[PDB]
């Protein structure tokens, strides 16, 4: 397995089957001529994983990865330029010790058992029915939700669908998947429609707040993307990490990997969700609140949900 010949089928590999191309400020052609000239069989299998990492790096993507038996490259750079926006020990001051836990969620009452906190650290981490049922029925008499999803980096659909079914009033379009129709940086297949229908069980439709950071991606990226869809929603914090929760794998012939997302992701209006979403409204935690022991978007989120309206109950 030549360096060479690693080279050639890596770069095909990309051309044929990258699907961002055309957000990308580099040409696949180019990069192919500049590392045509610096890739030698002379190379020992180090030196072509450095210049192949840094080939995939043109297209400064945090979801594409190179992977050895003794390295991944990376282009981490896509989450490090963001604040971190979560730190677990400031967080153990609104759980304490008395939190409750129900499948993968931490959960509990904060400001005069007005609020609803949920935090949801992995989407690997299941959820059931009953889990979802108990926490909600531990926040009846709460004005409104917050469920935390800072640091999630995904996980499985299942508990995707299942959580953002509870929040549903009907049956809803989501977005639209694509996927690569040819080796055409642009031949994709037609948007296809993503359905979600309202769970039967326990539903929520007072006020949330979903909280966001770089470090929500993948399947995270899906669920924050339905959520911001509904009436009640509200989210707040930083640009989510982007990606799909669908990834694509092929091995070189050495038998390394490459790994990058398979398919485009569009939001209802038809535009891509893969580079990250926006929140409502952009919070950081700062400097000061750490000193105070302070979430700066926990405290935010609950200022939000304690903000007065009128006294009506009404539709
Ligand atoms: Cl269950």
């Amino acid at each position: 397995s030549s360096p060479r010949d690693n080279f050639e089928a890596l770069w095909r590999i990309m051309d044929e089957n990258y699907c961002f191309f055309a957000f990308k400020d580099v040409d696949w052609d180019d990069v192919y001529d500049r590392y045509n000239l610096l890739v030698k069989d002379t190379m020992n299998q180090y030196e072509l994983f450095d210049i192949l990492g840094k080939m995939l790096a043109e297209v400064k993507d945090g979801h594409t990865n190179l992977i050895s038996s003794f390295d991944m490259s990376r282009y981490w750079a896509w989450y490090e330029d963001y604040p971190a926006n979560f730190y677990k020990e400031i967080q153990d001051n609104y759980l304490g010790t008395d939190y409750k836990i129900a499948g993968g969620m931490k959960y509990k009452r904060l400001a005069d058992d007005q609020i609803g906190y949920v935090y949801y650290g992995s989407f690997s981490s299941g959820v059931g029915e009953n889990n979802l049922d108990y926490m909600f029925a531990h926040f009846k008499e709460c004005k409104g939700l917050i469920f935390d999803v800072r640091d999630n980096g995904g996980g499985s659909m299942l508990y995707s669908d299942r959580i953002a079914s509870r929040f549903l009033e009907e049956r809803i379009l989501t977005g639209y998947t694509q996927y690569k129709k040819g080796n055409g940086h642009n031949d994709f297949t037609q948007p296809n429609p993503v359905y979600l229908s309202p769970s039967d069980r326990t539903r929520w439709l007072r006020p949330v707040i979903v909280l966001t950071n770089r470090h929500s991606y993948s399947a995270t990226n899906d669920f924050v993307n339905v959520m911001r869809l509904l009436p009640q929603v509200t989210v707040m914090g930083d640009r989510t990490g982007g990606g799909s929760g669908l990834p694509f794998s092929s091995e070189l012939p050495n038998g390394w990997s490459v790994r990058f997302s398979a398919c485009p992701v569009l939001d209802v209006n038809k535009q891509h969700t893969e580079f990250g979403i926006d929140p409502d409204t952009a919070v950081a935690i700062t400097g000061e609140d750490i000193m105070k022991g302070r979430d700066t978007i926990i405290e935010a989120a609950i200022g939000l949900l304690l903000a007065k309206g009128d006294s009506a109950i009404s539709y």
